[PDB]
């Protein structure tokens, strides 16, 4: 068995290997990359996402979210308070202001220590889930707006034609902006490209050990667990690496820098934080190996998780027994 310790693997495809996206994901899995839940892909030196980032300031962040924490430093939840619209240029200036800017630090490990010590005492503002793309239309390799759609994959594997679309999303971050512990909708893959700015640190639990994380989360968040049998779908709970180590939960960590791709694999729980002003683009995708994970994915039916139009068909076709309860949660 390849990668039996479930380490995060880093890949350096050549320009030739960067042509066929599906083929390279299958290659990475042949080497055991999915066992970690997360992989890093460094593009060949010949590749670029677009020519420059000099003209992005007029993009609108219609609903910036202030991420307010409750709990203790290593075990907390966050809620998202809606703020007034602002442009990317306005948001960048805010991220760089004395109130929000990255503190002085020695290296990524010192910054990580400062994040876990001090995150809860601040409320950073995140531009999340903005439909759109920063890939040039002429970029033909690993262009996250030109991937094969999940609806086409389901149709190719299973024969059923379904409604829905699959488009990318932009994220504008600042110091301490935080992504809570989660797997993707329907335990899909994700791919994330860091277009510009400061790094993103990731934490990940191997898919084979995801239920260990869920059992810890039920212990640590006992009211939330009573409320919903899949409350991590709400995307609000944080648990630090120190707490994970104290409870014996297997995990790994890695820092993504600008110009790098990360892939999350089906049922790989992940969480993390941004180091400073940055912009990422991400989208979900599927492969044949996903189908069995989609059929088994948990679902939130309490009303909190509320998701895209296109998840309807995935539930309806892969999980018909759960469909009526889940749809009631959507309504
Ligand atoms: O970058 C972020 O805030 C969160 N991204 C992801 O969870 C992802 O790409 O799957
Ligand atoms: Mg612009
Ligand atoms: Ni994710
Ligand atoms: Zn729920």
């Amino acid at each position: 068995a390849q990668n039996p310790n479930c380490n995060i693997m880093i890949f350096h495809p050549t320009k030739e290997e960067f042509n066929d996206f599906d083929k390279y994901i299958a290659y990475m899995e042949s080497q055991g990359a999915h066992r970690a839940g997360l992989a890093k892909i460094i593009p060949p030196k010949e590749w670029k996402a677009r020519e420059t980032y000099d003209n992005i300031s007029e993009i609108l962040i219609a609903t910036p979210l202030q991420q307010v924490a409750s709990g203790r430093a290593g075990v907390f939840t966050q809620y998202h308070k809606k703020k007034k619209a602002m442009t990317v240029g306005e948001y960048r200036h805010l991220a760089n202001s004395k109130k929000y800017q990255t503190p002085p630090h020695q290296n990524f490990e010192d910054l990580e220590r400062k994040y876990w010590k001090n995150r809860i005492y601040n409320s950073p503002i995140y531009g999340a889930d903005i439909s759109g793309s920063l890939f040039d239309e002429n970029t033909k390799q690993w262009n996250l707006g030109h991937l094969g759609t999940i609806q086409d994959l389901l149709e190719k594997e299973c024969g059923v034609v379904i409604e829905g679309v699959n488009t990318p999303y932009l994220y504008f971050g600042m110091w301490k902006t935080t992504f809570a512990w989660h797997t993707e909708d329907m335990d899909l893959y994700s791919i994330n490209y860091l277009h510009l700015g400061e790094p993103k640190t990731w934490y990940v639990v191997p898919p084979e050990h995801g239920q260990r994380l869920e059992r810890l989360a039920r212990e640590l968040f006992p009211g939330s667990s009573r409320g919903c049998g899949a409350f991590l779908r709400h995307k609000v709970a944080l648990i630090s690496p120190t707490v994970l180590k104290e409870n014996g939960i297997p995990f790994n960590r890695i820092t993504q820098e600008a110009g790098e791709f990360m892939v999350t694999f089906p049922y790989g729980y992940h969480a993390g934080f941004n180091h400073g002003f940055n912009c990422a683009e991400a989208i979900n995708f599927a492969t044949p190996r996903w189908i069995d994970y989609g059929k088994m994915a948990s679902q939130c039916s309490c009303g909190e998780a509320r998701v895209t139009f296109s998840m309807d068909a995935f539930v309806r076709i892969l999980q018909p027994e759960r469909y009526d309860l889940w749809k009631r949660g959507q309504d």
